[PDB]
């Protein structure tokens, strides 16, 4: 049931969501070892992502996180990127897509940062880099990030430098305590509460 309607480059739309993409781009601590060496991104289509039971399962689940936490959703746009995004926009998220070894458990996780998202295209680390040239800094081959709707209620604060919710919490917020650039990371359990928005095709582009 899932439908992409393409948005102009010249929709305010596609506009708003560019921005959010270029302008959180970050300097990585790996230098660039996972996700590749860039400042900016060439953004190549983006796509609103369309499926009528993926978005009533989500306000579904919004509307019960709301009504515990003071009827606020805490909801937020955030940046995804992984491997198994064409399962994620057909069938949404789900327990499969937890990541094990992250560092607030096994969930499902979440970048205000668009470059730290970037890192999980081709895999945890960046695995073996594009399927075509194995470059984890490939210029050329097509990269796709979500840029998600992900309901966060009360969110466990984690400073710092599938599994349940704490106790009492709908999220954890992994809030950066050393690089003062980085921001925000964020893990939710339920597949529920995100839902995938936005398909944006892009390259990294090799600076000047
Ligand atoms: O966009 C992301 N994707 C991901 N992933 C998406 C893909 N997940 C794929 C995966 C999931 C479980 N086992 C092996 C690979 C790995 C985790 N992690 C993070 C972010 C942003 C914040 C930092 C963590
Ligand atoms: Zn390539």
């Amino acid at each position: 049931g899932t439908i992409l309607i393409d948005l102009s480059p010249d929709d305010k739309e596609f506009q708003s969501v560019e921005e959010e993409m270029q302008s959180t781009v970050r300097e990585h601590r790996d230098g660039g070892h996972a996700g590749g060496i860039f400042n900016r991104y060439n953004i190549l289509k983006i796509q609103k992502v369309c499926n009528k039971k993926l978005w009533e399962r989500y306000t579904h689940r919004r509307k019960e996180v709301s009504e515990e936490n003071h009827n606020h959703a805490n909801e937020r746009m955030l940046f995804h990127g992984s491997p198994f995004v064409n399962a994620i926009i057909h069938k949404g998220f789900d327990e499969r897509h937890a990541y094990i070894g992250g560092m607030f458990g096994a969930g499902i996780y979440f970048a205000e940062n668009s470059s730290k998202s970037n890192q999980y295209v081709y895999g945890i680390g960046g695995g073996t880099g594009c399927p075509v040239h194995k470059d984890r800094s490939c210029y050329i081959c097509h990269r796709q990030l979500l840029f998600c709707r992900v309901t966060l209620g009360k969110s466990f604060l984690q400073f710092s430098a599938m599994a349940h919710s704490p106790p009492g919490h709908h999220s954890v917020t992994g809030r950066p305590s050393v690089n003062g650039l980085a921001l925000a990371e964020y893990v939710i359990y339920r597949g529920e509460q995100a839902y995938p928005e936005y398909l944006i095709t892009y390259q990294i582009m090799r600076p000047e």
